């Protein structure tokens, strides 16, 4: 059917077959093979015996290091120069810009970053052609979500990386059943290349491939494409984790009515054995996969995870809200991380784990900041940047964003649906993050539109490339690196859930685990400890009498926390709430949404924020 053997690279297939796969998924693999002229075209089946071979190489090329301590653990160090998402270089491209991001009155849109059509192909151009000339082409064939879920999506992804493929196998569902599951549907295509053909122009960093000047990650959701070039990392790289599961998803969720959002999954069962799920927002460091995986403290509850990250949800006919986790393993934040913090992490990361940017102890051990586990006299310690490192040291012994990388399957804790097609039925909506003034322990929205106006509020200390040290900065609904779409016309998605007819709108609460002292120190012990928080949502959910309304919403009453092992308990400022502080607050929110989303602000939202500084007038 062809003058040569041009657009055909069967040639270059060393494992799979171009003949087996679909036809629109041969076309992005070939059209992509023709610009990026790899060497070999490697067609991913998912098989145990492809990961062993493919961890055994990257050790055999020293990409990657076998932890001896573990069963089947493994390292990789990165360039410290590619060691996050860069949010600068994070893009949605749509012909118009308002449909990507409201417009902002001064300064920078915070709630993302546009860029033009015109402006990405010439991005484009000047990256891709010849990028994988001495490389393997992987060939991802991956689903989100359960395999043949009403609510999962496959996207196919093509990466030079090796590094990506073991992770892809791990935090989504791939192989052989993803080719065959797929036949001729849609899928999202996903396009990732590392930007180092060979021969390397530029000297490599610690055996990690990466290209930090031209790093750009596109998402072209009109096109149902994500690009990425010059990160090997994360976010940047395993295009399952953020930009196919929050900013495409989001996207598609906006126009199938549906929701797409940064949250985990958990199911809590009471002493008396009822059972609930609840799912939560809370931006990066704040502790959803604390949260997630609890140990609860309370005698007689049980907390199970589905997901701790992202969450799909969509109504079903008995208007439940159903999530599902489109995830297939959890890519955790290792610092901080411990026995004390998270037991349940702890049991599941200690086999067939992936960890990047950690610390090596001298018997083959991992360490990060917060582990909580002393060492023998004599042990040693290797940081992240391949240096041996003392406690005293200026810089930490794990970048302070490390991750693991390690299989759902094998928490202990996993729900036993939380890989049931249909979803797990959400009775609850938690935001939150880092307050150190002013916000109580818990409290609920009195609404829908209450709750969709106290996610769109949400602020958040967060904490390095972008400014130094700590700064509350608004996240609404743990969103801000996320959104696909303009956040004005996102809060409207939201609030029209309230008019799906026999739709069961979960209660939305607010927490902070996070409130200080005058002198710094945490009002709250956190952790297990909040079991307690959640016994009273499950309560509130129930219908129980355990509510004293306030300006802000209601919160616990007097003696309807279990604090027994908790009288220590400062409960006065924990739930104090201050005229001065919530005027401050509204008044600024105020600020924010008039700048940042200004015409996109639905009506509903601006009621809610008239409403809460009416009712804080009258303290
Ligand atoms: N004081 C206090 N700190 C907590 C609690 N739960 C979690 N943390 C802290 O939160 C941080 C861990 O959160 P992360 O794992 O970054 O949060 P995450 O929401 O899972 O973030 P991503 O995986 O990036 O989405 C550590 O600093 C923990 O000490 C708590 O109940 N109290
Ligand atoms: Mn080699
Ligand atoms: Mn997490
Ligand atoms: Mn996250
Ligand atoms: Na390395």
């Amino acid at each position: 059917p062809q003058l040569h053997n041009g657009l055909d690279f069967s040639a270059k297939v060393i494992q799979g077959s171009l003949d087996s796969l679909p036809q629109e998924v041969r076309k992005f693999v070939e059209g992509n093979a023709q610009l990026c002229q790899p060497e070999y075209i490697h067609i991913c089946d998912g098989s145990e015996e492809e990961y062993g071979r493919l961890l055994a190489h990257m050790q055999e090329e020293g990409v990657i290091r076998k932890l001896k301590k573990y069963d089947n653990c493994w390292l990789a160090l990165t360039d410290p120069r590619d060691v996050a998402r860069i949010a600068s270089k994070t893009v949605i491209i749509t012909q118009e810009q308002r449909d990507t991001v409201p417009i902002p009155k001064s300064g920078q849109s915070q709630l993302g970053r546009w860029m033009s059509e015109e402006d990405f192909e010439k991005a484009f151009n000047a990256r891709f052609p010849g990028c994988m000339k001495g490389r393997t082409m992987y060939v991802i064939p991956f689903s989100m979500g359960p395999l043949g879920s009403p609510l999962a999506k496959i996207g196919i992804e093509l990466t030079d990386s090796p590094y990506v493929v073991a992770s892809m196998r791990i935090m989504t569902r791939m192989g052989t059943s993803v080719l065959e599951a797929l036949g001729d549907g849609e899928f999202i295509k996903c396009l990732h290349s590392v930007g180092c053909p060979l021969p390397l122009k530029k000297p490599l960093v610690n055996n990690w491939a990466c290209n930090p000047e031209l790093t750009l990650i596109a998402h072209l959701p009109d096109r149902r494409e994500i690009i990425s070039f010059g990160s090997g990392y994360g976010g940047n790289s395993l295009l399952g984790k953020k930009c196919f599961a929050l900013r495409i998803a989001s996207r598609l969720a906006k126009e199938e009515g549906w929701l797409a959002e940064h949250m985990l999954i958990l199911g809590i069962t009471n002493p008396e054995g009822k059972k609930k799920y609840l799912a939560a927002a809370f931006p990066s460091a704040c502790g959803k996969t604390n949260l997630a995986m609890m140990n609860p403290t309370l005698p007689g509850w049980k907390v199970e995870c589905v997901g701790d990250d992202i969450a799909w949800m969509k109504f079903d006919a008995q208007g439940n809200l159903r999530a599902i986790n489109p995830e297939n393993g959890f890519f955790g934040v290792a610092p901080g991380t411990s026995v004390k913090t998270n037991p349940n992490a702890i049991k599941t990361i200690q086999k067939n784990t992936i960890f990047t940017n950690v610390a090596e102890t001298s018997d083959g051990g991992v360490y990060w900041e917060g582990i909580d586990e002393p060492l023998a006299p004599g042990v040693t310690i290797t940081s992240w940047k391949n240096k041996e490192w003392r406690p005293q040291d200026e810089e930490p012994c794990a970048h302070p964003n490390s991750r693991f990388c390690t299989p759902a399957s094998q928490c202990p804790i996993i729900d036993p649906a939380w890989e049931s097609p249909e979803g797990v039925p959400i009775e609850g909506i938690i935001f939150g993050g880092r307050r150190p003034a002013g916000v109580p322990l818990v409290y609920e929205a009195l609404s829908w539109q209450h709750g969709v106006f106290v996610g769109a509020a949400m602020r958040s200390e967060a904490t390095a490339a972008e400014h130094k040290g700590k700064v509350i900065m608004h996240d609404p609904f743990a969103m801000r690196p996320f959104f696909g779409y303009n956040f004005g016309k996102y809060l409207a998605h939201w609030l029209s859930m309230a008019h799906r007819p026999a739709a069961k709108l979960p209660k939305i609460f607010h927490v902070n685990w996070f409130r200080k002292d005058k002198n710094g120190k945490f009002l709250w012990p956190g952790f297990g400890e909040n079991s307690r928080v959640l016994e009273w949502m499950f309560g509130r959910i129930e219908g129980e009498d355990s509510a004293k309304l306030t300006p802000i919403g209601y919160v616990p009453k007097e003696d309807a926390l279990n604090l027994k092992g908790l009288g220590d308990v400062n409960v006065e400022e924990l739930f104090g709430i201050s005229k001065e502080f919530w005027e401050k607050e509204v008044e600024e929110i105020d600020k924010y949404l008039e700048d940042q989303v200004n015409a996109d602000l639905p009506y509903e939202i601006e009621r809610e924020l008239r409403a809460l500084k009416q009712r804080i007038s009258q303290m």
